[PDB]
């Protein structure tokens, strides 16, 4: 298993940067950190298809918060495909992961929310 | 333990009368079923006591927002009522209950910085 | 032949708006232009990397300045033959240089004359 | 066309032999060789000088290296349009780089981007 | 009026720098000094060559010793043609200069050696 | 006052008879003429006396090298004793005399530095 981390702001380096220092501070190397910042360029935009590039299954991507993973609700149900890879995502703040029967259920609920948003 | 239910249209009369035979359909008592065409949800809250459980179809049936969402979870929870979102596969009985306070506190936070 | 843009640019947003806008005037479309954060490691550098995977032989990638390609000369010279070896050239738009084939080869050699008569 | 050879030359008997042997190596007459040293003041090259009054339009100068011709890059480059001016154009024999016409065009083209890059 | 000074060696470079100090502890700027130095270069063997261009008449050459003027008599006798030009030597440790009568007894006086050495 | 002569051929015995007659003929009386074909030179010197005067033709009938003719004109010098060097335009005499032994002096170190 390899730890990885995924940032991403729409404007802001501040958050960019509270969300990296965690990063590392829960143990990502720095140069498994990909960020996304929608102000940036298609580099500073593409650091998530970077990332699909390195992992491999058995991995584990870092997120702070579970806001920060996708730009809406459906966006982040990213959990799909990266699940597919079979890489495991976990938010840090929030204390839950994607994988197994947790990971069933987080899936299970965000879908009901974004349908929910639909309406 | 007691069943209760909430169904609630925009507008439909008619698919309330579908809502209300599904709940008839899960077990519960017509008398325990309140509806919404937002008086239907302030009854049940409430009427209901320790012990009981309240089935609804879908999580987009409970609340307005999230947000609204969260607070009647947790009015609930803290009373020791639980609820089945019938379709949704959801239930906020023990640990899959606390799972969806997580990831729906989280989801109004986004909701908040949307406002 | 597709055009793609790359820069060095430093940590501020001013700094990467001048890079893109300067790259934008010069024709390239704005999800083709890459950069990297010039305080950064050189094997870690994300946008070359991504550039690396999305040129196709043929293609030319602009430059504003030699200064906005490589860390220094030597980096400049094995990034030229990277690309060169893809069939990829690169245009160094406020100089005027180019290295599609003649002038290519010569760049790289005047490049080497001056890395030496500078070290 | 004549050939002149040109060298910068520090203050042992050594470091001139070395430069006038490579000259004369390269089919320069010995007493078409001229030297400065390097010490020296730029305003007083006394080689530089007497080599001005001996060329005519279409004679080359051979110089070992870019090092061996100018102080420094800016150096380098008004020597070069002094002597082009007069028709004259310089061949560095090592890093084979020579100024006649298009190829020379671009080495002035080249250097003072290397001017700048190195500024 | 304005000072030169004129230095040459065959092969020692210490001479060479016996002499030039010599010269501007005479007075002259240090770019007024010329030398040869048979084992140089076309450059440092034309150092008389330069000095002849930048004369005025009424101009002096200093020369520490009457034997550095010329490789023989014959070759000293570099006196006419500076003569010619109206411009004086002046051969420091011998006291003696080239102008005006005693100039006049200077070329005969060195003629007769001259004519002498034939014999 | 009182004026000699010196003359020496390598081998020519007529052009000894040619200088001897020139300098008879600038003045010099034939038992004051010395002459070498070097013991000729010898009684001259070394018989001179102050205030004597000798005349040579040119500078290279004196002596074998410039050293060994600053030799001789100091020599001649202390004395009193100045030479004229006829076809030469040279005389040892005051200040052109000094001129002289300076820049044969000169020429003089050059051919140690050639021996």
């Amino acid at each position: 298993m390899r730890l990885f981390g995924y940032a991403r702001v729409s404007t802001s380096q501040q958050s960019l940067d509270i969300q990296v220092r965690a990063l590392k501070d829960a143990g990502v190397k720095a140069n498994r950190i990909f960020t996304d910042k929608a102000s940036g360029s298609s580099s500073d935009r593409k650091g998530l298809d970077l990332l699909r590039m390195k992992v491999e299954e058995g991995d584990v991507i870092l997120v702070k918060k579970l806001d920060r993973l996708g730009r809406d609700t459906a966006d982040m149900i990213l959990i799909k495909e990266f699940d597919a890879q079979g890489v495991s995502i976990r938010f840090i703040d929030d204390g839950i992961s994607t994988d197994g029967e947790m990971g069933k259920m987080v899936v299970t609920i965000l879908s009901a929310v974004a349908q929910a948003e639909r309406q």
